[PDB]
Order: C-alpha cells, then sequence, then structure tokens
C-alpha cells in the first residue's frame, strides 16, 4: 500500500519533512507539450512560473535546507531517494535555480552516472572522476545567472567504483569554498554501497519520497541503509501531493 | 555481499539454475571495448564458444528450457535486485545460445531507463506509447534465429508504459509466433516493479552477483516477487570465482 500520509512518515521513522511539494498541473502540462514537440530540453518551473504553488512550496523548502546545511557546518547538500521516478531531478534543478535567484553562487552536480539527465534542463563527472577531463572543463555555466553545473558525463562501465575513489571528496572540499552551496543529485539508495557513496559526499542529506509510491518497509530500508552508513540524514522531502 | 551459493538456496529456498563464473576474457573484451571509441558490446557466446562462462550458460539454457515447457509458457523473464549484476550479459548470451540450439528467439529489453541491449547488435517505449507498430519495433539481428525489440528512446513514464494494457497483449501474440520470448526486465526495486514483472507472466529467474548483495537485499527482492504472484522458478548466481 503506497504511503500518502505525511504525518505517518514523520512519526513512523522520526523523519522530519522539510517540505510538502504539491503535484503541479502546470508542470504536467509543460512536460506533456515538451514530450509532444520532441523537445530535448525539460522546462524549469521556477523560471517560467514564479507564482506556481510547487514553486512557492520550493522557496520554503530551500530556506529550511540552507539553515540545516549551515547548522551542520557543511557546504554540500545531497538529495537521494529509494528509487527513480520520485521527482529527484525536478526538485534538485528547481531548488538550484531558487538558491541562485536568492543571490547564492550554486554548483549543481548530476552524480547519477547510470540515468542522470540533469543536462536536459540546460564532459561531466564520469570523465573528471576517470581523469579524462580537468575540473575547469567539467564545470559549466548555465542559462541561470549564478548557477554552475557538472553533468553526469558519458555513461561509464564502473559508476559505483568512480564514486568510491579519493577524487570526488577532494574535489568537493575545494568546490565548497568557491560556491555558497554544492547541490548533488545522487543515485538512489538501493544497496549498502549506494549508502557508502552518499556518506563519502559528506553533505546535509535529504531523502526524497513521492506520495503513493513507497510502502512502509521500502522507506524503512532506505533510511536504515543511510543511517547505518553514518550519512547526515537531516530529513525528508515529500513530493507530488495531490 | 554473499559469496556462498549454498547459503542462498538454504536461506530463501531458491534453487540456483546456474553458476556462471567471472570470465577473464569478458573482462579483457570490455577493457578493449572501453579504450577503443566503440559503440558495440562483444557477445561472448559468439566470440568464445568454449569460454568457461559460455560453457556454464549452455547448462543454464537447457535447465530454463525444461522449466518453461513444464510451465507451458514460452515467456522467460530475468530480473535482479539492482543494476551492475550482469543481467544484460546473461540475457544476450542466453538469447544467442538458445538461437544456436535451433529455436526462434525474441529478446526484449524491458529496462527502458538504461536500455543497453542494443549495443550488442524504434523499440519498446515507442511500441507501448502507440508511436510504432509491432512490425516496425521487431528487428532481425546478426544472430540467425534471434529477433530483438530494443528499449527504444527513454520515455518520461517507463513504469506507466509497462503497467499499460498493451504489454501483456503484445506478449500474448509474440508468444505464439516465437519458441522463446526472453525479457530483460527492470530490477525489482519496489512492489510496483514486482507487479510489472507479474504482468509479464513468464518463468522468472532472479540474477544475483557474487559478493554484491547482503542477505537482507536478496530477501527483499524475493519477497517483492513472491507476494506479487510471480512464478519465481529460481536464481542465477553470476560472477563466481573461476
Ligand atoms: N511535483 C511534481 N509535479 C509535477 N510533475 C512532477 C513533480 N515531481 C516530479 N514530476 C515529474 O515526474 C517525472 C519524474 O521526475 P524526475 O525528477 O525525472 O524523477 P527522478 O526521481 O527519476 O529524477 C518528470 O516528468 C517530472 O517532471
Ligand atoms: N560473469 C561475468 N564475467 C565477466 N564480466 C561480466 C560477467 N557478468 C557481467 N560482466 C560484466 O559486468 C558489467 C556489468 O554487467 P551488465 O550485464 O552490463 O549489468 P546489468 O546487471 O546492469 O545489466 C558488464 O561490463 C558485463 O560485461
Amino acid at each position: 500500500q503506497g504511503i500518502e500520509d505525511p504525518d505517518r512518515i514523520e512519526r513512523a521513522f522520526n523523519l522530519p519533512l522539510y517540505g510538502l511539494v504539491p503535484q503541479s498541473a502546470e508542470q504536467v502540462k509543460l512536460d506533456a507539450q515538451a514530450e509532444k514537440s520532441g523537445s530535448r530540453t525539460r522546462p524549469i518551473l521556477a523560471s517560467l512560473r514564479p507564482k506556481d504553488l510547487s514553486v512557492e512550496s520550493l522557496r520554503s523548502l530551500r530556506t529550511a535546507m540552507q539553515f540545516a546545511m549551515m547548522d551542520a557546518k557543511n557546504r554540500v547538500i545531497v538529495l537521494t531517494g529509494p528509487t527513480p521516478g520520485i521527482g529527484k531531478s525536478f526538485l534538485t534543478v528547481n531548488l538550484a535555480v531558487l538558491l541562485a535567484h536568492s543571490g547564492k553562487r550554486v554548483l549543481l552536480i548530476d552524480a547519477d552516472m547510470r540515468r542522470g539527465l540533469l543536462d536536459r534542463y540546460f564532459p561531466g563527472l564520469s570523465e573528471l572522476l576517470s581523469d579524462q577531463s580537468a575540473l575547469e572543463d567539467a564545470v559549466r555555466e548555465t542559462p541561470v545567472q549564478g548557477l554552475s553545473f557538472i553533468s553526469a558525463g558519458t555513461r561509464p562501465p564502473n559508476p559505483s567504483e568512480l564514486l568510491m575513489s579519493t577524487r570526488l571528496p577532494q574535489y568537493l572540499e575545494g568546490l565548497g569554498k568557491r560556491y555558497d552551496v554544492v547541490l548533488i543529485d545522487s543515485p538512489p539508495v538501493l544497496a549498502v554501497t549506494d549508502a557508502t557513496i552518499i556518506g563519502r559526499m559528506a553533505g546535509s542529506t535529504f531523502l526524497v519520497l513521492r506520495s503513493g509510491m513507497h510502502t512502509e518497509g521500502e522507506i524503512a530500508d532506505a533510511i536504515k541503509r543511510l543511517r547505518t552508513a553514518g550519512v547526515d540524514l537531516e530529513g525528508g522531502i515529500f513530493n507530488g501531493v495531490p
């Protein structure tokens, strides 16, 4: 039975929810006519519709996430989730733009090197972590003023092994000083190794969950992996509220 | 993760239909494919007929054939707990060896989020979104007696497409025109994935890679499948020490 009750989530797992993001009918429309026109560019709700209820809900979520990051003395924020299809791309990109709009210098990173498609909203991480590219080539300017971006890059055959290396942590330390926040869209926590990976990013970590998509045991499994790996799991983000 | 195959059959009453060694030649061929700016994956069963892994797969091929005719079903499904287990490698090599045994085989890449099987040679996504007819989606490969449906272009709604009425209707017809329909299904990450695999209505096998899975991760995958009503015949233990 898919979980839709946010109160049930907070009490069952001691997971404070940093935001309730409604299912945007305007986002569904934008998605529909981009998939109809054969668009290779996903729209950014935050840039196109500043008054949308999901966007106002995202503005709230952003301030709360900033405070959490500052309390934890971090410069990296990590979004994860139990599975794909939960709105982790939508959230990470809209959050990055709102942080950039607030006045912050933001670095967005697509760390899902098996299915990351954050480039669609605008070499990448796979090359940088393979030493096929230097940092100054991987870091790209975005249409959005103040937002810089590192795509997932060419799909590698060893994405897990690349994220387990010394290089990612060491790049993140420098990038955390050159940018106000480093926002990472990480791969979903399917297994122990996924949790270890997210631990190495060492940022304020938020578990994305979509309404009606997860069973109680499914949420429990993701939380237990993150928590047993020693990840800084600040709280959750509940997405697609009807 | 778990290395001992005896612990797997004992702990989950999951009889292993095959033990497939880590093939050193496959490792070499992947390295060689990687370094060369190549857009194709080498089929081991084609290139190395007496590779120990290919030899273990002919044993597996026969066991699955007995399974599917006892079940009076010409749909075979492979699933797994996560990516990186060798499900692509096993399905394509099992498809080729079944063709070599003199069967008309249809291989379907149902994993529409990654869709890699076409690298070994319109697809499923265009078929289930009514953009293509079955006639245009089914392709004849360079392997004689082997036909193939690719993943197709990555859709925004993969689970929605696999949960549509079209999938089982198409499989009903294709099962009458081929001796074997072999499906590379998405991994069983949640009950929704187990339902989709249940609608495929085939003799189903759980792929597990040596040293990758905890006892809990294996248990979750099996539980999702058994509770969704899936005909889980047994498992395939891949990457064992040669
Ligand atoms: N709150 C929402 N309102 C409307 N559409 C949404 C919402 N959240 C996600 N979506 C849509 O659902 C789909 C899946 O979201 P996405 O971020 O791509 O998933 P993933 O978690 O795999 O990154 C996309 O088409 C996205 O635009
Ligand atoms: N038994 C094996 N011996 C050697 N290499 C293997 C074996 N099984 C899989 N591989 C390799 O491991 C990688 C991952 O396997 P693949 O089938 O692509 O994973 P997935 O489960 O995500 O489909 C590939 O490069 C594949 O060729």
